[PDB]
């Protein structure tokens, strides 16, 4: 079984990367199973619906009362030192409002870290359907 622990928001980096303080140190945590466009590509810089992916995590972020981190059941890390976890603004996943929207697609998954892979994969597929941003 998950659980969430509480996390205090540091800065909004990217539409899918944030520093939180988290057990009272700095860390960069990437959100699971999404992917967003990127403002901060190694070749290309900035891609279609980058900012826009960016604006929406970040304010659905600064304008929660609490945050929370979720780790899954596998690695809870990356190889960039970064937590892999669902994040949760005031209840609501930050993961699963993004690809809603069409601002994220759902990532290659990586078992055994694919415990709401189901439910993300059927928000976007209503994403899809409604044609949004991303899907249009």
């Amino acid at each position: 079984k998950l659980h969430k622990e509480p996390a205090t928001l540091i800065k909004a980096i990217d539409g899918d990367t944030i520093k939180l303080m988290y057990k009272g140190q700095p860390m960069t945590f990437r959100l699971l199973l999404v992917d967003t466009p990127e403002t901060k590509h190694p070749k290309k810089g900035v891609e279609k619906y980058g900012p826009e992916a960016s604006a929406f995590t970040k304010k659905m972020v600064e304008n929660a009362k609490k945050l929370e981190v979720e780790f899954d059941k596998g690695q809870r890390t990356d190889k960039y030192g970064r937590g892999l976890a669902y994040i949760y603004a005031d209840g609501k996943m930050v993961n699963e409002a993004l690809v809603r929207q069409g601002l994220a697609k759902v990532a290659y998954v990586y078992k055994p870290n694919n415990t709401h892979e189901q439910h993300l994969r059927k928000s976007e597929a209503q994403a899809k359907k409604e044609k949004l941003n991303i899907w249009s």
